[PDB]
């Protein structure tokens, strides 16, 4: 069968990490949106606008909200991206058929929201050159990030090729995690976020998402299938694109 993938990339980031994937699942005969969230690519914004995770979320809202009654997608989000399909998957769980943990969180209904990125920073503590800075907005003060460019080049493109690292290097922007927000976010429910199929797709060489953590985000929230891909780096839809598409291919004949 034939789906419509909804893309969503990590913060820092946007659309444009998808260059590689997109293509190829439009190949193979199916619809792909791969948008870029708020103050993300080129969208317009600044993330001293944004106030939360939530707000970064808006363009995905935004465009479920816009499907027609009865249309389905399937959510794809790689690294920080689960939290945006947890957010989505709590307001518009009718329109997702199954969300796809590309290397990337999966939050749970049991905890508070950032509990799993809490994790993350216990495992992976040294963030190496990324450079931090604060603003506040709607009263609150906000830890940005800019993603330092061995953190890039070492942890999250390690064997992506020079011309895929250069864009990286080009194109990332400040972002944040908005993780003070999140802990005082409301928890995912179960009704929503908790009814959605998830499907983790991973790498045991990836390394800023260690083996270590995400076989602890398994182990916490059993998704509904698993899949590891051998080899690659944290960059998936880089490194191994041709197989993500078939992961993600076998997904869409399974889910609907």
């Amino acid at each position: 069968a034939f789906a419509h993938f909804v893309l969503i990339h990590t913060i820092c980031h946007g659309a444009w990490i998808w260059h590689k994937l997109k293509p190829l699942l439009e190949a193979l005969g199916h619809k792909v949106t791969a948008l870029d969230l708020a103050a993300s690519g080129v969208d317009p914004r600044q993330i001293e606008e944004i106030g939360s995770f939530d707000e970064y979320s808006e363009p995905l809202l935004t465009f479920l909200e816009a499907l027609p009654p009865g249309e389905k997608v399937i959510l794809v989000g790689e690294s920080c991206g689960g939290l945006n399909i947890a957010i989505a998957a709590d307001k518009y769980c009718e329109k997702i058929a199954a969300a796809v943990f590309h290397n990337s969180v999966l939050p749970d209904t049991e905890h508070c929201p950032s509990y799993v990125v809490d994790k993350l920073m216990e495992v992976f503590p040294d963030w190496k050159d990324t450079t931090y800075f604060t603003y506040t907005k709607d009263g609150k003060e906000i830890t940005g990030l800019k993603l330092g460019f061995t953190l890039l080049r070492e942890n999250l493109y390690t064997l992506c090729g020079p011309e895929e690292y250069e864009l990286a290097k080009m194109l990332t922007r400040k972002g944040s995690l908005f993780q003070n927000i999140l802990a005082k976010r409301p928890f995912f429910t179960k009704e929503g976020y908790g009814s959605i199929k998830k499907i983790y797709v991973w790498t045991d060489q990836d390394e800023i998402f260690l083996p270590e953590f995400q076989l602890w985000q398994i182990e916490n929230y059993k998704p509904d299938k698993v899949y590891k891909v051998e080899g690659g780096d944290h960059k998936l839809q880089l490194t191994k694109t041709k197989e993500i598409a078939e992961i993600l291919q076998e997904v869409a004949d399974t889910y609907n």
